[PDB]
């Protein structure tokens, strides 16, 4: 194994308070705590008001490749928190270089209370088999505080005690709504002061969603980079056959 | 080699202040300035009586397992200074993602003045020799200066000149009597709000003392890893046969 | 493909704003933005006076050993601003940890107004073959304001709006005559509070600049490790034969 998921130090101090970082997988295995999954869900209380987005590093260290796949992030209770989100695209490569995930948790300002919420995420070798998962139905909770804006926060913007909106990358002003670049980046995308969107590899356009492929992919088979190909039982290889 | 050992530029500018990387072991291999290690204890003064504790970063970023084991972290003079502590497990494997290792020198308090350490670490290959080592009879110093608080500070919390106790991590309060769970826990574990220690890979129980192996070692054989075991001179392998 | 260079998210922040890693060199390939690179090329202005130096992190994760060189740091606009400087040797192997390049544009402050530059870079692969590469001709600018200061700047140091000289590592003072080491460190060298400069793995010296060969090299062959030579065309292997 060469796989590693953790939260960072800096991360770490905003949530705990201690400023270390919390290894989740280590060499390609779930860390002491993780193994009796439901008992640390006891352990894990609901994401305070305070805390917004969550800072989640990974990277594959060894020659071995692996692939990471978001199958659900689904907000069990859509009228005080919106879906959460991710600032990778759903199906991937992860990185041999140590980089951070944004998980953002989206609360609506409109209702006040707790919400619950579920993040599948599997991470599968290149022979295509599932290594390291969420075990079955994870629930984790955020509270979520009503705030109350005049006009109104836009483009995923939560209204702040002070009354003013908290304006994401890419958008700024009262409302949320002088945005620098036209359709928002995606997939991680970033948008320069002229405009238009950085697009992230395996990704190009004007908000960074068309992919190309060098190798089409065969028998009901799922493209994400030009490189390697998730391939469905009985089909082994490249092209999937 | 793939082995690198180094200082991160947040802690060299609180040693020296110079924001940069101090690189110490290099592909394998020890640094120019350490060749001659006699010439550099000369360049080194005593550790200031601001500095508390030093970060000091490492990974072995190729295929290749190395193993390290802290075989001394002695105080010679243990009436001004206690011996030295790493939140870290004393033997192990050196992860391959990069992470930092708190070396705290816990001055007493009781005593003013200068006091020298031993920091003897060995670094091993897969096959079990020593690659990397702390040349013979290393002596650093740490300057600790006389300072007295109401009560005294328990648990490793050094007065501060505002007679404030600084208490270390699970620990809080005016004496760091106040602790959030019961045993302290050990080997890098880390205290959630509700109690019990978050425990590192390779150890499980309350403190994080309890340590499984799917390997037994045979042949008078320590082990540290359910993966790899540590062999004696003459026998060969996974069981040290 | 193993090869990543990259922008930290905390020097992101400085030049564009937002606090993310902006990808450059993706598992051996340039980023999507990379492609048309005069197109990009226009979406890039001026270096903005505040903006001094620029840090662009790299590392090589694989097992695979990769070399880079600066063929050209030239400055089109000598009058204004001085040729562009790295704190890193001209040719070398790129480090297997991630590391920090600190790209320094020297603006002499006795002419005001935007001056052009030359950043040419590449990266080979052991055998010796150029894979990525900066596209011929690059031209970059930089915006540098006229400052004066009492007495003039010394040793690279650029004068404040507060008229306070910013002296560079191992200078200090008023005009930055005050120095610590008595010759400067170079090639990522660092001076000690006592003095000398802490060399960098492949040189040794008094300024950092001998460099030692324990394998010499044959053919018009130019030696940077003891480990690897470069070679040039039609002669292969460790002594170029
Ligand atoms: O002096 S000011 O109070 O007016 O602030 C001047 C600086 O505002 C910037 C960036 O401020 S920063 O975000 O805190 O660094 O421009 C940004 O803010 C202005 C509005 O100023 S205000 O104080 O926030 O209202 C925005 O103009 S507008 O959107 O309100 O009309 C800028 O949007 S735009 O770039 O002009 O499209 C906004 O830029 S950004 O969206 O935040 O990127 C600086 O201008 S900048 O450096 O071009 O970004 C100003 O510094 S400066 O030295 O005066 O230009
Ligand atoms: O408003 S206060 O001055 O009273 O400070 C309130 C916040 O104190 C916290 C954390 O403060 S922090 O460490 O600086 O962020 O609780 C922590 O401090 C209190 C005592 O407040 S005091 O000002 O430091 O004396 C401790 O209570 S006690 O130990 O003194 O009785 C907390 O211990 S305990 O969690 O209550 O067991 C101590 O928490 S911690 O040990 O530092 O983890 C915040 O409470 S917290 O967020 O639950 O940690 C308070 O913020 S809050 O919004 O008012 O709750
Ligand atoms: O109390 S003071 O205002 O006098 O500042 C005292 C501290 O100055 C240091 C470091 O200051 S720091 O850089 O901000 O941390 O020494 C450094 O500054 C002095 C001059 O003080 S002044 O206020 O900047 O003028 C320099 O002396 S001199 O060069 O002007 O004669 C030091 O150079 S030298 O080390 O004495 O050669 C300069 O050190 S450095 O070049 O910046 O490394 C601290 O001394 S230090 O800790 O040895 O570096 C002083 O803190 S102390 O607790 O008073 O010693
Ligand atoms: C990368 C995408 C997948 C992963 C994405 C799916 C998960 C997405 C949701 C994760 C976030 C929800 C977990 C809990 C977050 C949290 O706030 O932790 C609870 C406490 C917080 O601390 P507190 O109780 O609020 O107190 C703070 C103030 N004091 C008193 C401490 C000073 O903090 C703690 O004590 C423990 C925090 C450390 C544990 C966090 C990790 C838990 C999530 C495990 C997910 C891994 C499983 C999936 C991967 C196989
Ligand atoms: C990881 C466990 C092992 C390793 C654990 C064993 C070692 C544990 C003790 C290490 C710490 C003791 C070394 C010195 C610490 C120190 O304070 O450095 C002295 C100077 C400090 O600077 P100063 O003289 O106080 O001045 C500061 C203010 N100015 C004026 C600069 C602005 O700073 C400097 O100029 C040089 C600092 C950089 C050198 C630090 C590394 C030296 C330790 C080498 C250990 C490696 C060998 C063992 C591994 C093979
Ligand atoms: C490592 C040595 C080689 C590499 C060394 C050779 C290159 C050396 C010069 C590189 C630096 C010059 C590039 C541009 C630097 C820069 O300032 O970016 C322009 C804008 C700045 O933003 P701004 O327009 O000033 O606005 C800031 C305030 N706002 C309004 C945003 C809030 O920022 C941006 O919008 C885009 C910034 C991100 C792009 C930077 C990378 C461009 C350089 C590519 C070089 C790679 C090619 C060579 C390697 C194959
Ligand atoms: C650096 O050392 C300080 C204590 O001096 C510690 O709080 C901090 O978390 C350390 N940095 C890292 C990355 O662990
Ligand atoms: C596909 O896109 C990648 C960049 O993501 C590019 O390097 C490659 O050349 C493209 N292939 C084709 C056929 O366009
Ligand atoms: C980033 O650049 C600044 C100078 O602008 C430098 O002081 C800092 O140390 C650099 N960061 C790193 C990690 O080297
Ligand atoms: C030993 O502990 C590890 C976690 O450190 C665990 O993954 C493994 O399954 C355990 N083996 C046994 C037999 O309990
Ligand atoms: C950590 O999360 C914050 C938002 O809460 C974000 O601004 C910051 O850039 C993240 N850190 C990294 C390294 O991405
Ligand atoms: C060459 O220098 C390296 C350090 O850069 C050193 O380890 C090696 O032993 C030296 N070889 C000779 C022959 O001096
Ligand atoms: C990607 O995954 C493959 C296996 C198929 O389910 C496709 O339909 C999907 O888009
Ligand atoms: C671990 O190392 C082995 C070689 C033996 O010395 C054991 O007794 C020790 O605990
Ligand atoms: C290093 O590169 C080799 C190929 C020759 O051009 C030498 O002269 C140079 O210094």
């Amino acid at each position: 194994g060469s796989l590693y998921l953790w939260i960072d130090a800096h991360q770490a101090r905003v949530l705990i308070g201690f400023e270390e970082d919390i290894l989740i997988v280590s060499e390609g295995k779930m860390a002491p705590f993780t193994h009796d999954f439901r008992k640390a869900q006891q352990r894990m209380p609901a994401i305070p008001v305070n805390i917004h987005s969550m800072n989640f590093t990974w990277q594959a260290a060894g020659q071995a490749e692996y692939f990471y796949e978001f199958l659900s992030l689904r907000s069990l209770d859509k009228g005080i928190m919106a879906d959460p989100t991710v600032n990778v695209p759903l199906l991937g490569t992860v990185p041999h270089k140590a980089s951070v995930v944004q998980v953002g948790f989206p609360c609506l300002g409109k209702q006040d209370g707790v919400a619950a919420f579920e993040v599948d995420v599997i991470v599968m070798n290149s022979e295509g088999n599932t290594i390291l998962k969420t075990p079955q139905n994870a629930i984790f909770f955020k509270t979520c505080q009503q705030a109350e804006c005049p006009g109104g926060c836009r483009n995923g913007g939560f209204c702040n005690e002070r009354r003013i909106c908290e304006c994401p990358d890419g958008f700024h002003g009262p409302h949320c709504e002088k945005a620098l670049c036209t359709p928002r980046c995606m997939n991680g995308g970033l948008c320069v002061t002229p405009g238009f969107c950085i697009c992230p590899p395996g990704f190009y356009g004007v908000n960074c969603d068309k992919a190309n492929c060098s190798t089409t992919c065969f028998n009901g088979g799922t493209c994400f980079y030009p490189g390697k190909c998730i391939c469905p039982p009985g089909l082994e290889g490249e092209q999937c056959e």
